[PDB]
């Protein structure tokens, strides 16, 4: 009968939803209530566990994007409890994801802004450097060591091609495949690749992710032009 | 010796933009006191933000 008498299940599901969004960047959703952010925080604070994370998360409120200090052992227990409470299958959820989320929260309250916000703050400050370099230097630096590195395998590389011909089998496959609205289902996959395109770096990250990535899709219209001579 | 906790706290940030830890009531108060005690110019309101 205390105020804690709550849909803890609802609050859990919504906390997990929020984390799943902002951290894993999982998939399209409509995660557009400031309201239940509070429900999430209180769901945290109904334990000194997870409040342990909140100890760090509080530092958002001073809003300066200072690079967080590590106390190594406790940060390790932090990572532990993080993945645990997230109940994820230990998908290598690491310090980089952690600080990404930290910066997410260090971007949220930043808004005193209640009007609808079209603001995809793709950027992150905390890239362990004073300021962003170009990519060209890395095009030097990785290429060099790559040329230093030596092949991990041989290919026999003679004439080989595989094929199969069990037409009935293949049709059985087709039928099993039939239901899926792949049309829908794969756009999110493409978005996955997109996310990965910038997740690739927390390291002087590319600014011009935008318009050449868009040009890739313009290549479809280029294909239509090639069809139309 | 008097000022050493303060002193080392100032020293901390030889590396850029590290998060200086939070301090207890007592710590902050002795800090402000010692600040005034070295810079005994109470003509102005010695203040936290001065530290930042």
């Amino acid at each position: 009968p205390s105020e804690e008498l709550i849909n803890m299940r609802r609050y859990r599901n919504a906390a997990r939803k929020l984390i799943h969004h902002y951290s894993l960047n999982s998939t399209s959703s409509t995660e557009y209530k400031i309201s239940d952010v509070v429900m999430t925080m209180i769901f945290l604070l109904r334990s000194e566990k997870y409040h342990s994370l909140f100890k760090l998360l509080e530092t958002t409120f001073d809003d300066y994007t200072c690079r967080p200090q590590m106390t190594q052992v406790q940060t390790d227990t932090l990572l532990d409890a993080v993945r645990s409470l997230l109940e994820m299958p230990s998908t290598t959820i690491d310090l980089t994801t952690v600080d990404i989320m930290r910066s997410s929260f260090a971007r949220c309250f930043n808004s005193p802004i209640m009007r609808y916000a079209k603001i995809v703050l793709l950027q992150n400050v905390a890239l362990q450097r004073d300021k962003r370099t170009t990519l060209e230097e890395l095009l030097i630096e990785r290429g060099e060591k790559i040329q230093m590195l030596q092949p991990q395998q041989y290919i026999n590389s003679g004439t080989e091609i595989p094929f199969c011909d069990d037409a009935e089998f293949l049709n059985r496959l087709l039928k099993h495949i039939d239901p899926y609205p792949l049309s829908r289902m794969y756009y999110n996959a493409a978005n996955t690749m997109f996310y990965t395109t910038m997740e690739n770096y927390a390291v002087s990250n590319c600014k011009f992710n935008i318009e050449d990535y868009n040009n890739i899709f313009k290549v479809m219209e280029n294909i239509r032009k090639h069809s139309n001579k």
